[PDB]
């Protein structure tokens, strides 16, 4: 089956508005590929969306365990 996971997919449920370039703009109903994790401190994370690279509030998003149906 599966050997290992390359990245981490996260489903966006809460709409956010990036204030600065650093911050990424995400809407409700979109998945963002987690690029790099945040420091021991939770609440921040970096992902790629629409060919962009910026930070975002983890709380706003969530970690997907795995696709069951489709």
């Amino acid at each position: 089956g599966s050997s290992g996971s390359s990245g981490d997919y996260c489903k966006v449920i809460f709409p956010y508005e990036a204030q600065n370039d650093d911050e990424l703009t995400i809407k409700e109903g979109d998945i963002v590929t987690l690029i790099n994790k945040d420091c021991i401190d939770v609440g921040w994370w970096e992902g790629e969306l629409n060919g962009r690279r910026g930070v975002f509030p983890d709380n706003f998003v969530k970690l997907l365990s795995g696709p069951s149906s489709g």
